């Protein structure tokens, strides 16, 4: 079944998910010089102060930190969005080396990792219904750059030994997602898709202009995870990213 290996990675995805060849697939290259500065874009409103994390889980493709989305506890509004979008989980895509790992690239430059904060549009009642809609999800994408440690990332990094193999989870309450945001909330936005199977074109992508820094030992920890379940041969979880797709008649708008 799908993964990121030679035999089941991105280039093979189209056979089971034909939408991989669709019209608004993600990720894409953000060419800064032809993105259109749109003056009618409102600022983003990230209200993560009431966020309730529940659990961290290795799912064989990445580790996800899941949040309680039963009430409007951590939401995203504003920007290009019409409506309130609830936070349900965040995850990362990273490389085996520091020069690759992001999914979106800026002027073809790749970062060491990319954080995705997944939100679903509350007018659709639940996540399941939201993924049936063109404006069902908004994902906030943050590039991670190697340098100085991000203190808010360290709690995540310390629990990764308990969830080394596929299927393991550990309770992960009281984690505050605000410690992973950059200073600026300037962004690029375009209509796109999920970047893993099922590749549904349900997403308004909001990619922040400002990267956050993590140390190499923090990102090293990411690389010790396993794609495999325990008792299986070990495959290190590295390079779990999809290459950029053609923009195909889409324009990227810049809030700046
Ligand atoms: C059957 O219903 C479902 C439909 C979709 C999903 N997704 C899991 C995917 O792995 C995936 C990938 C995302 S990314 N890299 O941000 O573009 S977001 C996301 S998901 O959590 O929405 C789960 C259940
Ligand atoms: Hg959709
Ligand atoms: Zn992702």
């Amino acid at each position: 079944h799908w993964g990121y290996g030679k035999h089941n990675g991105p280039e093979h995805w189209h056979k089971d998910f034909p939408i991989a060849k669709g019209e608004r697939q993600s990720p894409v290259d953000i060419d800064t010089h032809t993105a259109k500065y749109d003056p009618s874009l409102k600022p983003l409103s990230v209200s993560y102060d009431q966020a309730t994390s529940l659990r961290i889980l290795n799912n064989g493709h990445a580790f996800n930190v899941e949040f309680d989305d039963s009430q409007d506890k951590a939401v995203l509004k504003g920007g290009p969005l019409d409506g309130t979008y609830r936070l349900i989980q965040f995850h990362f895509h990273w490389g085996s080396l520091d020069g690759q790992g992001s999914e979106h690239t800026v002027d073809k430059k790749k970062y060491a990792a990319e954080l995705h904060l997944v939100h679903w549009n509350t007018k659709y009642g639940d996540f399941g219904k939201a993924v049936q809609q063109p404006d069902g999800l908004a994902v906030l994408g943050i590039f991670l750059k190697v340098g100085s440690a991000k203190p808010g990332l360290q709690k995540v990094v310390d629990v990764l030994d308990s969830i080394k193999t596929k299927g393991k989870s550990a309770d992960f309450t009281n984690f505050d997602p605000r410690g992973l945001l950059p200073e600026s909330l300037d962004y690029w936005t375009y209509p796109g898709s999920l970047t893993t199977p099922p590749l549904l074109e349900c997403v308004t992508w909001i990619v922040l202009k400002e990267p956050i820094s993590v140390s190499s030992e923090q990102v090293l920890k990411f690389r010790k995870l396993n794609f495999n379940g325990e008792g299986e041969p070990e495959e290190l979880m590295v390079d779990n990213w999809r290459p950029a797709q053609p923009l195909k008649n889409r324009q990227i708008k810049a809030s700046f």
